[PDB]
């Protein structure tokens, strides 16, 4: 079961959370026998799993007002972090916070359920290397392959269009240049000129939002293709 | 300090792969009169080595008993090894380089010669910190692809300029010449199909460092500040 979560967990999109203060990058699998949850803000990473042992223990813990099998709970917190993944937008009524001690993160969460306050917090402790690299680190390296692999195919699709220009040109249709065209495709100078004007601004992290309004598609492309090569 | 500014200019440098009998690495390495900061990468762990004129002279004695000249001398035939071979691998070495892994840490020993006598080093290296590995992989890595995606929506851009221009010109010549106008969906759908999984594979990492190094170097500088 702890296998299958942190499977599942590879294959997961990354969201982004707003907290109290700051914010974090975020990525969760529930099932019925626990979950898997990988934060980071970008400076580093954490790591959670869980089985329903310590689900009942720590539901417990955190919560006298009411009581519910394990898998409830499960389905709860799935139903909790899942809309607000996929954008903040949705109207939420539960609250995150987050604090630090040594190598450990704990993301506390406060929602209502059966009409009554629900509390859960996530122990987090700092990700294995093998998890970064996993989750982070190999992903991101063969998304900016397969992102070059992309620009190499429309720079030649572009000197198609190109060629097409020139056998209009050389065959009559204009005899003198009468209004601004686009000039030929050179990629040498449009990666130059990317680089001064383009470059600055394209690259910024910031807070992470642009990663997961943009490259998720992609992210979880490369590591399900990780995921099917590694077996 | 010394270190502060040798951590500066590894960031700065650009990742290299490297041959060994056994397997290959990721390396990057900035080398100076006073030290040099290493990082070192086999795509599953990060390993990292800052060493200042102390430890040079201290290993450096150890392993060369009968070789007499300062740390910076020392620092200078490392660089002199190193940096031509990380520029190219296809230049001929005067060393001989392997690799062992002791525990969590990683030893990249070096064999060479200096004026007819034998040339010893080891890098001692232990897993790099969180913050190394954001700094000189996560954030950059993301960078990277963040600005590549500016860049294929702007050759899309220019795709479908290109386009209009093409359609004006029809106001017609031989059919088999002409291209099917672009659309970027549809590329995406068929690039993401048929070939996602061969340009997304990152093998022993030489492709990236073939491929993706100058934008690497422009991101790491753009962060800095």
């Amino acid at each position: 079961g702890m296998e299958e979560l942190e499977q599942g967990l590879l294959m997961q999109p990354w969201a982004w959370l707003q907290l109290a203060e700051n914010s974090l990058l975020a990525k969760v699998f529930i099932t019925k026998q626990g979950y898997a949850l990988l934060v980071s803000d970008l400076q580093q990473v954490w790591h959670e799993q869980v089985d329903t042992s310590v689900v009942s223990q720590r539901a417990k813990e955190l919560n006298k007002r009411l009581t519910a099998p394990p898998a409830a709970f499960l389905c709860h917190l799935d139903n909790l972090l899942r809309p607000l993944l996929k954008d903040a937008a949705h109207p939420s009524e539960a609250t995150f916070s987050c604090d630090c001690v040594a190598d450990a993160l704990i993301l506390r969460v406060r929602s209502e359920l059966s009409g009554l306050p629900f509390y859960w917090n996530f122990h987090c402790m700092l990700a294995s290397p093998s998890l970064v690299s996993q989750h982070l680190i190999r992903p991101l390296m063969g998304m900016s392959l397969a992102l070059q692999c992309q620009v190499r195919e429309l720079a030649t699709l572009l000197h198609m269009k190109d060629l097409e220009i020139q056998d209009y040109q050389e065959s009559g249709a204009t005899l003198i240049r009468d209004r601004l065209k686009t000039e030929p495709f050179e990629e040498n100078s449009f990666l130059e000129q990317f680089m001064i004007e383009k470059l600055p601004e394209a690259c910024s992290i910031g807070d992470g939002k642009p990663f997961v309004m943009n490259l998720q598609d992609l992210y979880m492309a490369v590591t399900t293709q990780e995921v099917q090569v590694g077996q």
